[PDB]
């Protein structure tokens, strides 16, 4: 139950209107980690149906939101409360992604 952000306007949009906690995942086709949490975030995505909105950024396809949300290492996973950043994880493990999800969710 993920959404794939294309635009930076999009993504704006969706954080700035979301009534729900936006976990995003910052990704990369050079990231070997990256892909192997993958299907863990996709997972997590019908775990959390409800009251979680889960996006998935390539920053090769939106450059303008790679630099401007921070990210300095891959993979990261960002966390929005109201459209405003709570919490962030950077690293593929497996275990904190879920126990970070949980604290928001």
């Amino acid at each position: 139950m993920v959404i794939q952000v294309t635009n930076k306007d999009e993504f704006e949009s969706i954080l700035s209107e979301a009534d729900k906690l936006v976990v995003v995942d910052f990704t990369a086709t050079w990231c070997g980690p990256c892909k192997m949490i993958a299907p863990k975030f996709e997972e997590l995505s019908e775990e959390y149906p409800d009251n979680v909105v889960f996006l998935k950024v390539d920053v090769d396809e939106v450059e303008d939101v790679a630099a401007e949300y921070g990210i300095s290492a891959m993979p990261t996973f960002q966390f929005f409360k109201n459209g405003k950043k709570v919490d962030e994880l950077t690293g593929a493990n497996q275990e904190k992604l879920k126990a970070m999800i949980k604290k928001h969710a």
